[PDB]
């Protein structure tokens, strides 16, 4: 309770720290993104092991290719991650934790940027469209999933595709093999690259997640593009606290 209250206070104070960095720097966007789909993404059920943990962090793992180009995002995060351990009341937070708080500022930011885009590029306006919804009410579940553990080194290698140059088949396989499939391949689209357009144009091809692409197509030209933004945060929960046991009393303080 007195716990639920005190996490809950401490996330508000990380979520406008998020979003006033990710708004000087929005061309990290993608970066974040990719940053918690690569760390989740290493999760292998039969040796529970990797996944949302932050090894990520780890030069070993980060020179990896399918991790290129992640260097700038994941300065952004070490400095996050430093300004939040001085006002936390309750220890310095996880790299796990920091690291998948920062895929859902970058999250709400492109549905921010939705929401301006369908106003005639009009922020003011754009701001109370998607104030109206969020949908803020649907990361419940996620906020809950806040207490992740760090990893003290790098994940096994060999368990992530370079998105980039991958075939749509090496793709599903990815999400198959952590429990997932075509349809949360389909709504992730913007966690894949840079361009989201031309990653559901490739996405396409294949009439196994075509029918998914189409859905979520349709879903982002209706004004509060609702089936989009949930089944995005639906699939998106399930993958960051993948391999994880969460401490639900994490990041408490005597009252
Ligand atoms: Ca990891």
């Amino acid at each position: 309770l007195n716990q639920r209250r005190q996490r809950s206070e401490f996330q508000s104070k990380i979520k406008i720290l998020l979003s006033t960095t990710i708004k000087a720097k929005p061309e990290l966007v993608p970066s974040l993104l990719k940053l918690a789909l690569n760390d989740a993404m290493t999760y292998d059920k039969a040796t529970k092991s990797g996944g949302a943990n932050g090894s990520i962090r780890f030069s070993s793992e980060l020179s990896r290719a399918e991790n290129e180009g992640l260097s700038d995002g994941l300065s952004l995060i070490e400095e996050v991650k430093k300004e939040i351990d001085s006002i936390s009341k309750g220890g310095p937070i996880s790299y796990a934790d920091i690291i998948q708080l920062a895929g859902q500022s970058a999250v709400k930011f492109t549905y921010l940027a939705s929401a301006i885009r369908k106003c005639g590029g009009n922020e003011e306006k754009g701001n109370l469209l998607y104030t109206a919804y969020g949908s803020a009410g649907q990361w419940g579940l996620f906020d809950r999933n806040f207490g992740r553990s760090d990893a003290t080194e790098a994940d096994p290698e060999g368990r992530v595709p370079q998105w980039g140059k991958a075939t749509v088949q090496e793709m599903k396989d990815k999400f198959i093999a952590v429990g997932l499939g075509p349809r949360q391949l389909a709504v992730m689209s913007a966690f894949l690259g840079p361009d989201q357009a031309a990653t559901e144009q490739l996405l396409a091809t294949d009439p196994q997640v075509a029918p998914w692409v189409q859905k979520y197509q349709r879903s982002r030209e209706t004004v509060s593009q609702t089936d989009y933004e949930v089944d995005l945060i639906t699939a998106f929960t399930k993958l960051s606290c993948l391999g994880q046991q969460i401490n639900f009393e994490a990041y408490t303080y005597p009252v």
